[PDB]
């Protein structure tokens, strides 16, 4: 189903820079893949764009929270 997707996902953060306090795994996971910008990150379904990310915040949340419509994210929580 998202087998390859998030896969593909986790391939776009072979430059994603070194200081970031969240794992690639967790942006790939929560339907993010990288952008090649800074740390700005963007779902695969529904185009939400995610920056400054600090330590201790949830990919997933701040996905739900942000934009619940996304049928991704709905499907990945239930
Ligand atoms: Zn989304």
């Amino acid at each position: 189903y998202d087998f390859s997707c998030e896969l593909y996902r986790m391939s776009t953060y072979s430059t994603f820079p070194a200081g970031v306090p969240v794992s690639e795994r967790s942006l790939a996971r929560a339907g993010f893949y990288y952008t090649g910008v800074n740390d700005k990150v963007k779902c695969f379904c529904c185009g939400l764009m995610l920056d400054n990310w600090k330590l201790g915040d949830s990919p997933i949340q701040k996905h739900k929270q942000l934009y619940p419509s996304c049928s991704f994210i709905q499907n990945l929580v239930s």
